[PDB]
């Protein structure tokens, strides 16, 4: 996150960190066993931690539970990122509390204008390289379908979202990757890509959730 804050500890308690010996992606639990990532994130051999502040340090709040299984969406297309999402099941059931809990799914697609809060452990320049160890946030408005095509003429799918700052400065970046987008309580994206992080007219582009409610659903019932 380049132009965020500092969250606090456990004040996002659905956000996760996917480890593979590091920290490579972030996701959001979704319930006590299914976390929803980005299908770019897709590799073996993962941990969910959960409970996270500082993911360098051991502070007294975390879950770590290994993935039993991950599902890529099956229309995921690498090249253009259209449908960029991903289940992941938990070997073991999350036990739910004030710091690790789940988000809601969308019933409805959030608006143009509508304010939403993106965290993650990514780089926190825009030119240079920084990782925090704890996890930062940004509040960021979604913007309009015409603006993010604009922005991108060509790149935009109708799975696929921008939020944040035509003026730069302020965005999600590398390491972000999986992420949570909230917007009133209410997972609406996931961070998936952008051309550099924070440059003007170049805002994040993001999964659109409530495109996916169905096959979220379908899937975990029958997986
Ligand atoms: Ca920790």
């Amino acid at each position: 996150i380049v132009g965020g804050y500092t969250c606090g500890a456990n004040t996002v308690p659905y956000q996760v960190s996917l480890n593979s010996g590091y920290h490579f992606c972030g996701g959001s639990l979704i319930n006590s066993q299914w976390v929803v990532s980005a299908a770019h994130c897709y590799k073996s051999g993962i941990q969910v931690r959960l409970g996270e502040d500082n993911i360098n340090v051991v502070e007294g709040n975390e879950q770590f539970i290994s993935a039993s299984k991950s599902i890529v969406h099956p229309s995921y297309n690498s090249n253009t990122l259209n449908n960029d999402i991903m289940l992941i099941k938990l070997k073991s059931a999350a036990s739910l509390n004030s710091r690790v809990a789940s988000i809601s799914l969308p019933t409805s697609c959030a608006s143009a204008g509508t304010q939403c809060l993106i965290s993650g452990w990514g780089n926190t320049k825009s030119s240079g390289t920084s990782y925090p160890d704890v996890l930062k946030c940004l509040k960021a408005p979604i913007l309009s379908d015409s603006s993010c095509k604009s922005a991108y003429p060509g790149q935009i799918t109708s799975n696929m979202f921008c939020a944040g700052y035509l003026e730069g400065g302020k965005d999600s970046c590398q390491g972000d990757s999986g992420g949570p987008v909230v917007c009133s309580g209410k997972l609406q994206g996931i961070v998936s890509w952008g051309s550099g992080c924070a440059q003007k007219n170049k805002p994040g582009v993001y999964t659109k959730v409530c495109n996916y409610v169905s096959w979220i659903k379908q899937t975990i019932a029958s997986n």
